[PDB]
């Protein structure tokens, strides 16, 4: 007995202890509001118990009510006060558990009643976490509310410490909800969080360590590291006395030699920064980065005075009068904060830009060099860089820090691999770091004298090298100090990693708000640490918007234009420029996915695939190739044709002995060579009229003889649009005869007869007060009738918006549609025997506007979905929830009205009236299909369709009986949601495989289905499941609303002793039959088999597998099904194509399959389709569940 106020997240939160309390005859008032000093709530309340709530109460409630405010918190505090208790417990690795506590005047600091500890398995997902912790606090409730109203809980003080956080502590961690707690705990230590030494300072110490060791070698002229170092100071010296300052630029315009390696470190030990100048660059080049940079010195010789223009004042390092007489280390003047050098980006000039590297960049990279490498005294070192290019930076400070000898690469040597190879092997060269192109043409040089090669820049590809020296791969853009990952290549890769971050160094994988990303999932790479440099010279604007504060964590990061992605062992995946993503026939492509399908082919050793531009503006692939001959076209896309999708495949294919190479050493993609190969134009009247058709179905122009069907881009749908429209021009082609006859040149065989011409539009209604109900109109209404309050029928959505679009042009939008279409203004009524349609001329569309958190999204939609009455209109319901983030219209509707291709019509046209767009008005009603299927109904042509079943499902039918609890004694449809995507990689290989066989990918994995249901039915060598067709049969009905969608039972056959491609062929034969015969009711199928919908089990089959098309639309990629706990069969398996994969969604009724169950059919699932892939010619008996 009492009067509880529950306060709580929303109106459904905390259900199971409303129920508990009200069952003790206490009466609960239920509020969400803030609550007033003086108000309703607040007038004859005995307790107060509050559940996440969202407000404080006043000091004054908290007052009257001393010892009477029970909070649920859900962590064990004092750890985790504050918001996101669940999360930040796992994420800070903190103490877990729940606490029921009094509210004082200190929040979530009251006196404990009764705390417990909770356990979150490592498979767990934050949303389980999540759900696990609220369900153990409100069981805690229901177990201790007696012991607490009586009195027999003593409270107690809570301990010091823990932790706190606020609302917004999450926002960068908002993609992580449905990542594992294992994969959160590995992602932390890859995200969350000194020197003071400059460069020259080390080098000093070096010498000091080994005065008489070599350090510098040039065609026989020798310079010790005392006799390099004494000379610097000379130079050094005088170089100070003309002015020379901390953070002053010293331009270098020299030849690589000993006078370049004095020049670099005299200017250092000056104080200034070295501005490297390549006196081989073009003269525009030089004169820009001379006038770009504001160095007032420039030392060079008299070669390259000239070169200069006299821009500046110029002392010659040849000229004794440039050195001073003192040989002393000069006095220190350098921060580590100070400018180092400055190189300048690839661009042309004026776009260029200037990196500002600074001196703790440097001493943190040649530190992590060293001992990773095991750097001793003993090595050699190669320079072969340009030194304007950071490459040459590698190449000297590292080695010089580490007691090895520098050898300057004589010019006569770089560009001639041979004769480098034999300078290497004569002299003994160890180590050296070479650009990505000119390495992998090292590789075929027999070398012995390499312990080390540390390649970069570029994509590396190809391993294979004559030798026994380590390989490295390593990356890092300019900005960052050289490199700031590296990998050691110890085998094959198709994408060979980039590796593991270096000291003092974090890579971020962010999405596009700049959010963590979890392992596994692709984004923008991020660099922070101590290899940052200082920005660009004289470019403060681009500098803040490349070298941002991150707005959540206030951390300095580099936004490197870089995609790539975590690996699961730590090292890192490059995945290529964010620009050089291109469209090709509707298709986000990165064309250097291409490239490793060509390594693979025996005959290729190297291979570039570019992406280029008609003066049409046409997108198109090109690529080139090296091998010791030319490979034909044919053979190529037949080789590549095995694992990657037509529009994936070059139009061309260019052969080349080699590729030419830039100066920095990669690929010189600008230098290589500039309606395909396999194109046969029509010669024929009718050759030509079909090559017209085609182009119009696929939506491709000119359309070649030899083009197969399914290769570019044909399926079911785009089938039956053939054949319509060769019934356009009196040729009749049936479905399977497509199907041996993909192309032009073979289907032409067959359309010779110009009859069967038969022209019949859809004809309009007369107006009447009642219309006739279609077949499948009738069997919804009539389960809907059976029980009038269930949401099984129910369809329901959402889209995430962004914050800035106004929920009122929504809201009318949505209107517009309910006046466009018939279907959102019909209803339903039974008029004695019949199932009678009446339409209104206007319906009012209910539109609800909440706001709530993302943790409440879910639960808010659940509450908004309710049964429809079918005699009232609109049977479509809609709002939008307003989060801190974005803003998520739902809309929920009634399968009567809303299937699949309706969904797409309803999400393109939403698309087209929020673009400001006007739609031309709708020609046909469904009301009007509706009569004239029911007429042909008595026509002959269904005579034989029914016939087709009454042979089929005539005697023996299989039965497909999986392994499940007992069933229930009457028909439930409480469902739950696993599922299994897919990636791009192995939905490329199905879909090429299904094209390469003359079979639809739906064929194909209807067959992997089929194995599958084979196999846990005890390998029976026949199964039977359901599918469904979209129903459309009157091609006037394409852009209609409305229920078209057919039922089909499917008998198919799995021969164990056979192939995959075998069965793949008898599973063809079996499907298109059924699809000839699609247009018989469900109802009339059920008589054909003399099945009744009775008993615990559906009639004909217990699994449904259906299968949807790639959206048509930005906007329906962007919607998502919500399931409302519902399975309409046993199991039903849904493949959806989306962002380039497959997700697969199993539905399962949970009074039929536990959780432990369907996993292991999920997993079992998983792995017959990595066997099948990758085993076409194998036998079925021989792919295994486990
Ligand atoms: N191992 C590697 N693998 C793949 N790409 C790498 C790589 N190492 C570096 N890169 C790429 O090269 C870029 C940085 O090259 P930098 O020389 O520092 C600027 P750049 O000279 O203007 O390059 P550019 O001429 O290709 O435009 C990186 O952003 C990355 O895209
Ligand atoms: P082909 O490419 O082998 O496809 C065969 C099908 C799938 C039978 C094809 O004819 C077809 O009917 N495609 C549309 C199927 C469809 O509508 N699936 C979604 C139905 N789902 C809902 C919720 O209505
Ligand atoms: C090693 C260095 C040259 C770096 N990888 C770059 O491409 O700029």
């Amino acid at each position: 007995m009492g009067r509880i106020l529950f306060l709580t997240t929303f109106m459904s939160k905390g259900n199971k202890v409303v129920r508990y309390l009200e069952s003790l005859h206490h009466e609960v008032v239920i509020s969400q509001e803030k609550v007033h000093a003086q108000s309703a709530n607040l007038q004859e309340i005995d307790w107060i118990v509050s559940y996440a709530y969202g407000y404080i109460l006043d000091k004054e409630i908290v007052s009257r009510f001393r010892g009477r405010i029970i909070n649920l918190h859900p962590s064990l505090l004092p750890w985790n006060k504050g918001r996101d208790p669940v999360f930040w417990s796992v994420w800070d690795e903190t103490p877990k558990g729940v606490t029921i506590h009094l509210i004082d005047e200190h929040v979530d600091t009251g006196d404990i009643l009764v705390q417990e500890e909770i356990a979150f398995a490592d498979e767990d997902t934050l949303l389980d976490c999540y759900n696990k912790a609220n369900q153990a606090i409100e069981e805690l409730f229901i177990r201790e509310w007696e012991n607490i109203v009586h009195g027999r809980i003593a409270p107690y003080r809570q301990t010091a410490g823990g932790t706190l956080h606020f609302k917004a502590d999450r926002d960068f961690y908002k993609n992580l909800n449905m990542t594992t707690v294992r994969e959160l705990l590995a992602l932390k230590r890859l995200s969350a969080e000194p020197i003071d030494k400059t460069f020259h300072q080390l080098f000093e110490q070096q010498v000091e360590m080994t005065p008489d060791h070599v350090a510098v070698v040039d065609r026989g002229q020798s310079l010790t590291y005392k006799q390099l170092n004494e000379r610097a100071n000379q130079l050094a010296h005088h170089l100070r006395g003309k002015g020379v300052k901390p953070d002053d630029q010293v331009a270098i315009m020299l030849d690589k030699s000993l006078d370049m390696i004095v020049s670099i470190l005299a200017v250092m030990k000056a104080g200034g920064a070295y501005v490297p100048i390549d006196p081989d660059y073009p003269g525009e080049r030089i004169a820009y980065m001379l006038a770009d940079s504001s160095a007032a010195i420039l030392l060079t010789n008299a070669l390259h005075e000239e070169k200069a223009n006299g821009a500046s004042d110029i002392i010659d390092v040849h000229d004794p009068d440039s050195y001073s007489e003192n040989t002393n280390n000069l006095p220190h003047v350098n921060r580590p904060d100070d400018l180092v050098y400055v190189m300048y980006t690839s661009g042309s000039t004026g776009l260029a830009k200037g990196v500002m590297i600074e001196h703790h960049n440097l001493v943190n990279f040649c530190e992590w060099y060293r001992p990773y490498f095991g750097v001793t005294p003993a090595d050699k070192a190669l320079v072969y860089s340009s030194f304007s290019f950071d490459g040459s930076a590698l190449d000297i400070f590292t080695h010089l820090l580490a007691g090895a000898a520098l050898h300057i690469v004589p010019s006569e040597r770089k560009y001639d691999l041979d004769a480098l190879n034999d300078y290497c092997n004569q002299e003994g060269i160890t180590i050296s770091y070479l650009p990505t192109g000119a390495a992998e043409q090292f590789m075929q040089m027999d070398n012995q004298s390499f312990r080390v090669v540390i390649t970069g820049g570029d994509v590396l590809k190809k391993i294979e090298r004559n030798g026994t020296y380590k390989l490295y791969n390593g990356y890092g853009p300019t900005e960052c100090t050289i490199m700031v990952t590296m990998f050691e290549v110890d085998k094959p890769y198709a994408n060979i990693p980039i590796g593991k971050p270096i000291d003092r160094t974090r890579i971020l994988i962010l999405d596009e708000a700049l959010a963590l990303q979890p392992i596994g999932v692709a984004g923008e790479l991020f660099i922070v640490g101590e290899g940052l440099g200082r920005g660009y010279l004289n470019r403060p604007e681009l500098t803040a918007e490349k070298f941002i504060v991150h707005p959540q964590t206030g951390e300095r990061m580099y936004r490197t234009g870089d995609r790539a992605r975590f690996l699961p062992d730590g090292n890192i995946e490059f995945l290529g420029r964010l620009d050089n993503l291109v469209k090709i026939r509707g298709y986000r492509i990165e064309p250097g996915e291409i490239e490793p399908f060509l390594m693979n082919h025996p005959l290729i050793e190297l291979t570039t695939v570019l992406a280029k531009e008609q003066a049409d503006g046409r997108k198109y692939l090109v690529g080139y190739y090296v091998a010791p001959e030319e490979i034909p076209h044919g053979e190529l896309r037949e080789w590549l044709g095995n694992d990657l999708p037509d529009y994936m495949i070059p139009t061309y294919f260019v052969h080349m002995k080699a590729f030419p190479l830039t100066a920095n050493g990669k690929v010189d993609r600008r230098a290589l060579p500039d309606l395909g190969e396999d194109y046969v134009a029509p010669t024929d009247e009718l050759e030509q009229q079909l090559a017209q058709v085609w182009s119009h179905v696929l939506g491709i122009p000119q359309m070649g003889i030899d083009d197969h069907f399914l290769e570019r881009g044909g399926d079911s749908i785009k089938v039956m649009q053939l054949i319509h429209q060769l019934k356009n021009i009196g040729l009749s082609l049936r479905y399977d005869q497509l199907f041996t006859h993909p192309t032009i040149r073979q289907l032409k065989r067959l359309l010779t007869e110009q009859k069967q011409v038969s022209l019949e539009p859809l004809r309009e209604l007369d107006e009447q007060a009642e219309y006739e109900t279609s077949a499948v109109e009738k069997c919804m209404y009539i389960i809907q009738q059976q029980d009038v309050e269930s949401i099984a029928y129910n369809v329901v959505y959402t889209i995430n918006f962004p914050l800035t679009v106004d929920t009122e042009q929504i809201r009318v939008a949505l209107e517009q549609l309910v006046l466009r279409h018939e279907g959102l203004r019909s209803t339903y009524h039974m008029r004695g025997d019949e199932i009678v349609k009446r339409i209104v001329p206007r319906a009012e569309l209910s539109f609800v506007r909440q706001t709530g958190e993302e943790e409440s999204v879910q639960s808010l939609l659940a509450e908004q979905i309710k049964p429809f009455d079918l005699a009232k209109a609109p049977l479509l319901r809609a709002g939008v929830i307003e989060t801190a983030d974005k803003k998520v219209l739902w809309f929920d509707s009634h399968h009567i009205l809303l299937d699949g291709l309706s969904k797409s019509i309803l999400a393109r046209e939403l698309q087209a009236l929020l673009g400001q767009q006007v739609l031309s008005p709708v020609e046909k009603t469904y009301k009007s299909f509706a009569r004239w299927q029911n007429e042909w109904f008595a026509s002959d042509e269904y005579e034989q369709q029914i016939a087709y079943w009454k042979t089929l499902l005539q005697g023996e039918l299989p039965a497909v009986q999986l392994p499940t609890k007992k069933r229930p004694p009457q028909l439930t449809f409480d469902g739950a949601i696993q599922m299994y995507r897919v990636n791009p990689e192995i939905t490329r290989k199905l879909k090429a495989t299904a094209a390469k066989h003359d079979l639809t990918l739906y064929m194909l994995m209807l067959t992997i289905v089929s194995i599958w249901l084979s196999k846990m039915n005890s390998d029976s060598n026949q199964v039977i499941l359901g599918t469904v067709t979209d129903g459309r049969q009157h091609p006037d009905t394409r852009e209609l609303l409305g229920m078209f969608v057919n039922t089909l039972p499917l008998l198919l056959s799995i021969d164990h002793e056979e192939s995959f491609l075998h069965n793949l062929q008898q599973v063809k034969a079996k499907l298109l039959p059924a699809l000839q015969n699609q247009y018989v009711p469900f109802d009339k199928i059920l008589e054909a088999a003399r099945v009744k919908r009775e008993g615990n089990r559906h009639p004909l089959f217990d699994v449904m597998f259906m299968m949807q098309g790639a959206p048509e639309t930005e906007l329906e990629s962007n919607m998502h099904h919500i399931n409302a706990g519902i399975s309409k069969f046993d199991l039903t398996l849904e493949v959806l194509e989306r962002e380039n994969g497959l997700n697969i969604v199993f539905e399962y009724n949970t009074h039929l399959f536990d959780e432990g169950m369907i996993l292991r059919m999920v997993a079992q699932f998983e792995h017959l389709l990595l066997q099948a892939v990758h085993g076409l010619d194998q036998q079925v008996k021989r792919f295994e569940l486990v």
